[PDB]
């Protein structure tokens, strides 16, 4: 029938021009954009490269097999097709893995983020994956590592014409495990932990904050009153004995640390610390109505006032906490300068105040760009957690699951997978290359580049 031709031909026609139009967009974004370069976008790179190529090479030969029903291009060029198909595609997933580990490593430890990922150690990561996606696609066909395993499979092979997908049992299961099954795990828990570390992002900015005015110490160090903290601001113990301060802090950690903790486990006790500190703020009669009139960020500001001074410290400013409850910040801006406190830590106190007046992360480069990368990622509450993750991790899931989990499934038993459903199911996995520029492009920067290099006001 002419219709279901046309069918075909319309809708794997609008496959192919939607995978390229989008990845086209998003690869010359970045290009013709400064601001666009991040080091995150480094990556997302990579991914539109392993999608367009996708949509040029790949999806179009595959709708052309389909329509003529025989190949008509030699079969060392479909070796060679089939070849960029695999490429692409553990390019592509592999590159998925890559920005979710990215992301998540940017969140737990922020200050290593700027410090460890430079030009040099980005590039390594995406010549190690296509170098792992060339030797798991190109290297195993370009020396017939998959083929002979029947009879019937031969024919295909030496018929310049003919060419299907017949695999034995040993590169089926290779190449899905290097393709989807080990970006699958590692995409499932990272961002299993990245819903679960959002779960506090409000506190994550006031420990980041914390680290900038009072300071992060992995060693115990003794206080200007002569008492034991450690990390940030967390009395040890009121002894001056050092061997007191290393028992207790065996309690709260957990294990053994002569001394020395680390990152994570001074992370840990510091939310412990700001529950103990919220706490106080609505325990307080005075420090609760202000607490009630600030918004997210100034909350953070005032515990940040509260861990430097104490809930009686923070009370002692009754005109200030007064401006603060009646919304009037650059008031509260001037008589915070005139107490002792700004005397004492001006270059700290500045940071507070200027948090007080905007309202913004100011002051604070890195937590600054903290709120960018939460919110594109996260979102705000509940609502906007699962849903963000659940779309990103949906459309991978839907259109690459149901074709892995059929090709594993046929390998079991032959004849179980029809030839249909199975070619169907594999090209559903294409659709997601073209939902790729409409899912990780969602910054306010890319906003600002698609809008413009499409005339949008
Ligand atoms: C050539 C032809 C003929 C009929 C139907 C489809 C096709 C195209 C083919 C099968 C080459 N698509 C490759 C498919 O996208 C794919 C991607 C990554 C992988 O790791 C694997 C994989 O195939 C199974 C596998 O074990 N590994």
């Amino acid at each position: 029938d002419e219709v279901w031709v046309v069918g075909m031909g319309i809708v794997m026609s609008l496959i192919v021009l939607a995978i390229v139009f989008g990845n086209v967009l998003v690869i010359t974004a970045i290009a013709k954009f400064e601001r666009l370069q991040t080091v995150t976008n480094y990556f997302i790179t990579s991914l539109a490269c392993a999608d367009l190529v996708m949509g040029l090479a790949v999806v179009p030969f595959g709708a052309a097999h389909i329509l003529t029903k025989t190949w008509t291009f030699g079969n060392f060029w479909c070796e060679f097709w089939t070849s960029i198909d695999v490429l692409c595609v553990t390019a592509s997933i592999e590159t998925l893995c890559v920005i979710a580990v990215d992301r998540y490593f940017a969140i737990t430890s922020p200050f290593k983020y700027q410090s460890l990922l430079t030009k040099n150690k980005a590039r390594v990561i995406i010549l190690m994956v296509w170098i792992v996606s060339g030797l798991t696609s190109f290297l195993p066909i370009q020396m017939h590592w998959y083929r002979a395993t029947h009879q019937e499979a031969i024919n295909c092979y030496a018929e310049e014409t003919c060419c299907d997908f017949f695999t034995n049992q040993a590169y089926a299961i290779a190449s899905s495990i290097v393709s989807f099954y080990v970006p699958l795990v590692i995409m499932v828990f990272v961002y299993s932990r990245v819903f679960q570390e959002c779960k506090r992002q409000l506190q994550k900015n006031i420990f980041e904050m914390l680290r900038i005015d009072e300071g992060l110490r992995l060693k115990i160090y003794k206080d200007t009153e002569g008492y034991y903290t450690i990390g940030i601001g967390h009395l040890l113990t009121k002894s001056p004995s050092l061997n007191a301060a290393k028992s207790e802090l065996d309690k709260a950690i957990g294990r053994n640390t002569n001394g020395v903790i680390t990152k994570d486990e001074a992370e840990k006790l510091f939310n412990q610390d700001v529950d103990a500190a919220v706490r106080g703020i609505l325990r307080n009669a005075k420090l609760k109505p202000v607490y009630d009139s600030l918004d997210a960020v100034r909350r953070a500001a005032l515990i940040n006032m509260v861990f430097q001074m104490g809930e009686t410290g923070v009370a002692g400013f009754t005109n200030s906490l007064r401006m603060l409850q009646q919304k009037r910040w650059d008031e509260a801006a001037v008589n915070l300068a005139k107490s002792r406190w700004y005397n004492q830590t001006p270059n700290r106190a500045k940071r507070v105040i200027t948090t007080f007046r905007t309202g913004t992360w100011d002051a604070y480069d890195i937590i600054q760009r903290m709120h960018l990368r939460q919110y594109e990622l996260c979102g705000t509450g509940e609502h906007k957690a699962l849903k963000t993750l659940g779309i990103i991790m949906g459309t991978f899931t839907l259109c690459w699951l149901p074709f892995f989990i059929v090709n594993i499934v046929h390998v079991i038993q032959d004849n179980l997978i029809r030839k249909e459903v199975y070619i169907l199911l594999n090209w559903i996995g294409y659709v997601n290359s073209g939902f790729n520029p409409l899912i990780y492009c969602r910054s306010p920067d890319f906003r600002i580049a698609f809008q413009e290099l499409l005339c949008l006001r």
